[PDB]
């Protein structure tokens, strides 16, 4: 599924992301739309033997178990799979996690390099949540 900016930004309200850790919700549906353009299906497979998978590209390598990828930590315990719904539920858990870990939102590249330091609070203006 392709989700809509606000779509989103509702969905994510719905699942606790608003100020989650700090990060308020314009952040996430900011990364969001940098790291997989909205698709809950996008995956990219990369060189290096790990795969991201979903609408917030969620690494194979410390994250969800692919059984593909070398050194798998399985830190969300979940399979990649499941981050390729239309439900985004899990992949919502999953980032709580992840910026939970110790890292921020830096782990999302798509959210360092076009969302920081940004007015994010644009991606959602105008949007009953």
């Amino acid at each position: 599924k392709v989700f809509g900016r606000c779509e989103l930004a509702a969905a994510m309200k719905r699942h606790g992301l608003d100020n989650y850790r700090g990060y308020s919700l314009g952040n996430w549906v900011c990364a969001a739309k940098f790291e997989s353009n909205f698709n809950t299906q996008a995956t990219n497979r990369n060189t290096d033997g790990s795969t991201d998978y979903g609408i917030l590209q969620i690494n194979s390598r410390w994250w969800c178990n692919d059984g593909r990828t070398p050194g798998s930590r399985n830190l969300c315990n979940i399979p990649c799979s499941a981050l390729l719904s239309s439900d985004i539920t899990a992949s919502v858990n999953c980032a709580k996690k992840i910026v939970s870990d110790g890292n921020g939102m830096n782990a999302w590249v798509a959210w360092r390099n076009r969302c920081k330091g940004t007015d994010v609070q644009a991606w959602i203006r105008g949007c009953r949540l």
